[PDB]
């Protein structure tokens, strides 16, 4: 067949659209992932029929699924859908612009030539009654106050078309434009930043300038006016008007003033407020649903100055001289800059560019040029040797830290990068029973062999050793090699003396212990366990217990000042067949019998509603201070941003406000899976929050896609893995468009953006040397002094107790309940299976 | 001063020939050593003065020091000094041909400029009455047997001198020599390997020529006869002959016959017996006096084919097409042939070429061009890409294997090197207290620190780890660390249970164990810690104990089959200040008061006429396998060599033959520093012994300086160490000479060369790689099953018995008695202090 990648990949995309095809025919509600496929399918089935041109296809798209036919969110989250294909004159792109065009679509058509029978509309459900919407605050904001202004006559005397960014140095201007140059000198349009004023030949235009900023130097354009604002240099700038022709008539009569903040003052220009956000993201006051949730986030503070906003493109704001920079000095030039984020971080959800440099983030604030824009500081420059990655309309959050993951699978790693992960921190070697049990890599040449293994990959590594010893003797040995921290297993035996031993060897290497406790209560039952720990600092995984730990009460330590608890995901929350699936899968990871009086029973001892329930309510109160995955071993390693969130909007649904926004509940929550796995393994400073001086570890959102399914990972300051399309095509949006490793992510390129992280006494012999490592080593610390407290947003210290025979939960005195919940976000609006 | 190089070492040799001045003004007669720096000092001077000539320094070179100013050997050691030095007229060469060519030299003159009181003859000792003779069997030798041969009249009809070499394709000659091209095809001159005949213009000579041998292919010259000799080729080139104008006149009466072995055959020709040693040094029957000793080796079998030796140089027989071969597949070449080497071993005293490839030792044998030559395997082709060392006249042995090293300081080493070994095997990790009394590398990160240090020196290294334990946990962990032998001290302790404890590990690593026993006989008495060792393979160092171990019996051990023992060498051999020297340096390692009565009975316990003298003798036995230095902590690095030898000497003189020359004598002290120590250590495969297969670490002796200063030290192939002269001078032999580091100690080089040796454990693990090394990294084996019989020609097992009271030893029954040698040989005649 001789196929070519391209060919390959639309069979797959075919193959997506079939699946759709018999969805639908099914009288299945499609989503948005299902519409996708569909109508790009059809569009290449057409262009293989030969009968249909482009300008035709442009519109059958829009007649091929109607609102009948998609779920609620359809129509809001397909803009549109684009696909290229052979026509009889070779490959074109086709772009279906908002394909929801209409009620019912044309179901024949649809699913033609599928062969597969035609539904009836009365097959399909009713319609019900906006993911990641914006709530813009009502009004208007006026640009660019306080600035001197004035307005002139422009005439186009060139006999083609001339246009005018936003920031382009007036004075500047093609010399075929014919005004008050003098009077231009030192301004540039007053129109919203990334627009432009157009003059079509021999046309007349009334301008409003206003004075350009900060600095008030002009640089590029046609060097009429090289230099700062001054009436000397506006002498030369007009001298060189003059010599070179630049067309100019004095306009002796032109009203002049400033930008005053008050009404009809003819000099000023306004942005009507919900286009301000539909330009420039959100700004202060306004609210954003996160994905398909119930949860609001409250632009909290915004950096901006109206009307200077860092935007990237043809006319717009980021050119030489302009908003980009010319003359500063060189090193200080921001590698790259991410424009107009809204920041979601426990610490505050802001507006701010967000300048990157050396793979750190270097500064969070109004970023551009001094030269030409207030309030520039001297860390946040766009110069020539930026790179930008748009942010207006997005989210970027910290890379999510997972400090619950078994090595089972090199896979596991690319489902986490692509979720939203970029830290992940257990043990293992592969897919063995030890590894499928426990996160241990328990050999020193293990250790050796999964950092040397992992060496290339984007992420942050750690790994943790097998801690299950009552000698200290081995212990020493595989911290020594380069674990950054131990498991204590039951399955390696979870002892009071065992926990004893380990947390003594921690006390010695500042490392963390991670605990899975003794569930048969074969030694003691849990206040034995508490007791051994002897108020030394522990995180104890799944705290609630499904994942393992003292039947059935485990969940006590969440009450304990030294402990720090995590839980893993699959719990998360209480839905309706939670239960039922935890029974069988410990079934299977027991290897128990349905039919065995004492398998049966210790089943029902270790899945419990009422302590799920509780963990629900835990997770709330912020007393269980991490989510995680527990990847493959009761856990999935996708899914720990998405039911953080589902958590979230639960309780939102369930509980009583937290503090006119969900703004403490989304902070609380951020950072469970962010800054509190960093602060608990030992490498906070380096991850784990968006703030100055770490790691530019950063993930791109689209708000109606938030928590499901990111665009882009960045990590170390260069883009590592992002939603991409057809490799071939004339843009990158076409279909199939998936998450794809990218140039982060090839060759030496994984390894120069990255961390493996090892204990001290590790890094003291140099085992990045030893171990030929090309990713950075550091080393874990500030581990031994922690408590509950340490825990950001998640520090509540409830007392606990649990029934033995009812399993019922009390804490601070309330019985905990929660409901079932039938459903979730983040799930049947994303996927396609 | 602005000093260069050559002028800071003319200053070193000036202080030489004015301390050889101080020493001749007292009336002591000069050594070697002494006579050179003292007349190439006052050749300088004479060249400061800038009176006298190039010419007369030449003259007067000859008449400063004369046989009464020198001792016995000078004489004929001292062929020639060479100095250069600016005269006025610029740098000028000074070469001085025996410059003991009087009676009674000169002294004022021997003194001039020193200021040195001229000391009258009568001061000086009256003469005695030749290091490294050769003699001679009496007789000829008939060159080129059994070949084609013809007598010529040729006539140099040019106008300019023609010389011809001796294996020159006659046909090839220049076309003004007119002889019969016909008859002369397939010939060459029938003389001495190397030499040439002359003709000036107008000449006429009556030429042997004999016909060439192996394939008789013709290569080079002018082409006129390319290819093998048959009728067909002859033809064509009589062919040529005619065309090119290449002088020819038919001799048709021309004498013709072959070389037949009988006398008076006008065809052969005869080299002078002694003029043959002369040229190509000895051959079979021969013998070689070794150094200044009594030792004389008799060549036992020669590879030579009288009349093609291998000989390089301007005329000689290693040229393109003649010896040098030309159209066998380039990558049999050798990298390098020693030519006519007399090669000292334990396996046998020979006369061979010698052929180097990929740092190995490819063949030993006839080397040369099958083309050409009778006798020349394929595996010893001189070829183009060949280098030449020329070894006629000098004797070459294998490299010294050092197996009792203190790494107290890096100087050690350039120290063992520059006398003849090129490996060590010991502990240590440099001037420390421990490293001082111990040969122990204790910590596994200085195993790592000694391997990383040492990687760019041109020797192969072994490292030993601390023995001294009665737990195996730590053992196991220094052999992993790549230690490839273990130490047992008494000064750690050397315990019966720590005795059995390391052999025990031992058994499992394949390592050798070394060990120091028990002086104070704090644990048991020798009997015991022969019982620990339990029948299995154990190292003993110093076996004889005044370096350490059982007083005062420890010697008994050379009788035990599973005991190898080793000697070090400051006891070698028992002379008149061995026994004060050693009391003293017992007191001071001990750190002993003489006038506190335990303290001199402990040292009166420990060094002991009666067992040195015993030492003495089963080394000359074959009792004791291995001698070794005890480098700076009782022994001496550069003097494992010499004192092997002095042993030897003295032992010769004192007892019985041991199997008409001193072969057997020879090959069995031979073993004690080459095959020995690598059987001990385990790496015999690669070292030890001039064998095929094995590295080329191969050392280069004039016999005059053989077992006291060697000129060439070859580390895997290519000179590593060397003497040389003055790095400005017009040759390498002017003064001042001394042993220097060559281009396999510089750079990267050291370690392409050599072998670090480890445990099999360590390699498992690959440390070579995880310590970065460059040096090539093997394993030590084959260490558990040898007995004292696996111990090359010492091999012997007498009953030992030694008195408590007397120290008298007796083996086999017989009363072991030695006298105290006053002098040695391999030391006065050769050292400047
Ligand atoms: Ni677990
Ligand atoms: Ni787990
Ligand atoms: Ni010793
Ligand atoms: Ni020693």
């Amino acid at each position: 067949m001789k196929l070519s990648p391209r060919e390959i990949e639309k069979l797959g995309l075919h193959n997506a659209g079939y699946l759709a095809q018999k969805r639908l025919a099914r009288g299945l509600r499609l989503n948005y992932t299902e519409a996708v496929a569909l109508i790009a399918t059809q569009i290449m089935e057409f262009v293989r029929d030969g009968d249909k041109t482009v300008a035709q296809l442009m519109s059958i798209g829009r007649e091929l699924l109607g609102r009948r036919q998609v779920l609620p969110a359809v129509p809001k989250l397909v803009e549109s859908v684009q696909v290229e294909a052979t026509f009889p004159d070779g490959t074109e792109l086709v772009t279906i612009h908002d394909p929801i065009a209409c009620e019912n679509g044309n179901l024949e058509l649809a699913l033609l030539g599928s062969f597969l029978p035609v539904p009836s509309l009365d097959k399909f459900t009713a319609n019900d009654e906006i993911p990641g919407e914006i709530i813009v605050v009502g009004g208007n904001l006026v640009l660019n106050d306080g600035r001197k202004a004035v307005i002139l006559k422009v005439v186009n005397n060139g006999d083609r078309p001339v246009q005018v960014g936003s920031h382009y140095h007036f004075i500047e201007l093609n010399p075929y434009l014919t005004f008050d140059r003098r009077k231009a000198y030192g301004m540039r349009l007053n129109i919203a930043a990334g627009n432009a004023s157009r003059f079509e030949p021999g046309e007349c235009k009334e301008v409003l300038l206003v004075s350009i900023g900060g600095n008030k130097v002009i640089r590029g354009g046609n060097a009429i006016a090289d230099g700062p604002v001054n009436a000397s240099n506006c002498i030369a700038a007009m001298q060189a008007v003059i010599t070179r022709g630049f067309g100019h008539v004095e306009e002796a009569n032109a009203a002049e003033g400033q930008t005053g903040e008050d009404a009809s003052c003819p000099f000023t220009t306004v942005i009507s407020r919900e286009e301000y956000a539909n330009k420039y993201g959100p700004t202060t006051g306004d609210k954003i649903r996160l994905g398909d949730t119930a949860l609001f986030a409250e632009i909290e503070k915004d950096f901006a100055i109206y009307g200077d906003e860092c935007t990237f493109g043809g006319g717009k704001v980021i050119r030489d001289g302009m908003g980009q920079s010319c003359g500063h000095p060189p090193a200080l030039s921001l590698d790259t800059v991410i424009t107009n984020a809204v920041i979601i971080d426990y610490s505050g959800i802001i507006k701010a560019d967000i300048g990157i440099k050396d793979g750190l983030i270097h500064s969070i604030g109004k970023s551009g040029n001094p030269d030409v824009m207030d309030g520039v500081f001297q860390n946040m420059t766009t110069g020539v040797n930026t790179e930008v990655i748009a942010g207006e309309g997005l989210i970027v959050t910290a890379g999510a830290i997972d400090c619950h993951v078994h090595y089972i699978c090199p896979q596991l790693v690319y489902e986490a990068v692509t979720s939203g992960i970029t830290t992940l921190v257990g043990g293992g070697t592969g897919p063995t029973a030890g590894t499928r049990a426990t996160t241990c890599t328990p050999a020193p040449i293990q250790m050796k062999l999964m950092l040397q293994s992992t060496d290339d990959l984007p992420l942050n590594f750690g790994f943790t050793g097998k801690g299950n010893c009552a000698k200290p003797d081995e212990l020493h040995e595989i911290i020594k090699a380069g674990a950054m921290g131990l498991k204590l297993h039951e399955d390696w035996g979870t002892t009071p003396a065992a926990i004893d031993s380990c947390l003594t060897i921690a006390e010695q290497y500042d490392i963390q212990v991670n605990i899975h406790t003794d569930t048969l209560n074969e030694s003691g039952f849990v206040e034995h366990t508490i007791a051994a720990f002897k108020g030394r600092t522990i995180h104890t995984y799944h705290s609630e217990g499904a994942g393992g730990g003292h039947a059935p009460d485990i969940i006590k330590v969440c009450g304990e000042k030294n402990v720090l608890p995590s839980s893993t995901n699959p719990t998360r929350p209480l839905t309706s067949n939670t239960i039922d699936e935890h029974v069988d899968m410990l079934m299977v990871c027991h290897h128990l019998d349905a039919n065995i009086a004492e398998d049966v029973a210790f089943s029902a001892s270790r899945i419990r509603e009422a302590t799920i329930a509780a963990e629900d309510i835990l997770h709330d109160m912020g007393a269980i201070s991490i989510i995680s995955s527990d990847s493959q071993a009761m856990g999935r390693i996708g899914e720990v941003i998405s039911r953080t969130w589902q958590t979230a909007d639960k309780m939102k649904s369930a509980r009583g406000p937290l503090q006119a926004n969900d703004n403490f509940r989304i902070k609380r929550y951020v950072a469970k899976y962010t800054i509190n796995p960093a602060i608990a393994n030992g490498f906070s400073q380096y991850v784990g929050s968006v703030e100055v001086g770490k790691l530019a570890d950063l993930v791109m959102w689209k708000p109606s896609f938030f928590g499901a399914k990111p665009e882009m990972v960045i990590k170390g300051g260069e883009v590592a893995y992002a939603n991409m399309g057809d490799p071939n095509a004339s843009i990158p949006t076409p279909e199939p468009v998936k998450m794809r490793p990218m140039y982060g992510a090839l060759g030496k390129a994984g390894g120069a953006l990255s961390i493996a992280f090892v204990s001290k006494a590790a890094l003291d012999q140099r085992v990045k040397v030893l171990y030929g490592l090309n990713k950075r080593v550091e080393a874990v610390s500030n581990v031994r002094k922690l408590t509950k407290l340490d825990m950001k947003l998640n520090d509540a210290l409830p007392a606990i107790t649990v029934d033995p025979d009812s399993y019922t939960v009390t804490a601070d005195g309330v019985v905990l309940t929660c409901f079932v919940a039938t459903t979730v976000p983040l799930s049947r609006n994303y996927f396609i299976f």
